[PDB]
């Protein structure tokens, strides 16, 4: 029936499961459900000079994400968060960088990379001792608020709320500092999920180490409470080059847990765990915009 998460994580790894269309050095930032039994997966692009945004053609396997269409948008979503709202039966691609510091658009087609609406604001506040800004945005409701996270290249995580009936909306410029550490133990890439069969939520955060990008996690019982460590060091993490069972990348880096349902709850199964996550060849070197990112699968060994 349910699962717990594990105290300690062991995963296996695919290989690297695609390669950028002509024109990009990268694919990035993943986030993913499943739409009408497929993989539908948004990420942002580097061209090297400037982060752009894409979605793959819908996919049955993972093994086939190779030969996915690489459809990119025609406006920039970097950095996105795609989920399905369900109580206004609309889907949501929120993301940074455009007119606000983050943004969100609507579809009845999350499909089509074009078939998005004109940008509303997310988000319009600001953040000291950050050379970045608010950075990596997530969305995630319970029963009754929808709550922003996000991170700001410096150590810190913020959250913002709204009561669920004023979604979808602008959170405005008010924020809660959440957590506070080094710049390096909570970095960016921020996600939080709801534990299907628990009451429970988890959230990861990248964090920079010695050998690499990794995540550390955290718990809590509700969305608005206080975030207990729990696989959160470099020895010990939720996922890196310490148990990742990744050869192709010593990085494991910006990505998506696989969300069954595609709704606002981001719930995931602790039974069935798989993160979509960008990792890079150790021999990559050069300035960070270049990186050559690609994407991969872990899969929880139980
Ligand atoms: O163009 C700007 C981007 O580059 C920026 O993205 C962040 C840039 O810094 C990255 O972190 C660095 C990785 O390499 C290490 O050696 C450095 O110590 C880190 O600072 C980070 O991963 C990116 O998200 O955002 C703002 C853009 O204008
Ligand atoms: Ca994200
Ligand atoms: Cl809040």
């Amino acid at each position: 029936g349910t699962c717990a998460l594990p105290s300690t994580y062991r995963w296996s790894s695919t290989g690297v499961l695609a390669q950028p269309k002509s024109g990009w050095v990268a694919l990035k930032d993943f986030t993913t459900v499943t739409h009408n039994g497929r993989h539908l997966v948004y990420g942002s692009t580097s061209s090297g000079s400037s982060y752009g945004s894409m979605v793959f053609s819908p996919f049955t396997n993972w093994s086939d994400m190779a030969s996915a269409g690489q459809n990119a948008m025609n406006q920039a979503a970097v950095a996105p968060t795609l989920f399905y709202f369900a109580p206004k039966n609309i889907w949501v691609l929120a993301y940074q960088w455009g007119s606000w510091p983050f943004i969100y658009r609507t579809s009845s087609d999350p499909t089509d990379p074009n078939g998005w609406s004109a940008p509303q604001p997310l988000f319009t506040g600001s953040i000291s001792g950050s050379d970045t800004g608010p950075i990596d945005q997530t969305l995630i409701a319970d029963g009754q608020n929808m709550y922003l996270f996000f991170a700001g290249d410096n150590g810190k995580i913020y959250r913002a709320s709204m009561p669920i009936g004023n979604f979808p909306g602008n959170f405005g410029s008010s924020y809660t500092t959440i957590m506070s550490d080094t710049k390096a133990n909570l970095f960016e890439g921020v996600q939080v999920y709801k534990v299907q069969g628990q009451n429970q939520y988890l959230m990861i955060v990248e964090a920079m180490g010695a050998n690499g990008r990794y995540f550390r996690s955290f718990t809590a019982s509700s969305l608005s409470g206080s975030w207990t460590p729990q696989a959160a060091s470099e020895g010990n993490p939720f996922a890196g080059k310490a148990n990742s069972g990744a050869t192709w990348t010593n990085d494991i880096s910006h990505g998506d847990l696989v969300r069954d349902n595609p709704d606002q709850t981001m719930t995931v199964d602790p039974c069935n765990l798989q993160f979509l996550y960008q990792g890079k060849s150790p021999n990559a070197g050069g300035d960070y915009n270049s990186l050559p990112w690609r994407p991969g699968v872990l899969t929880l060994r139980r």
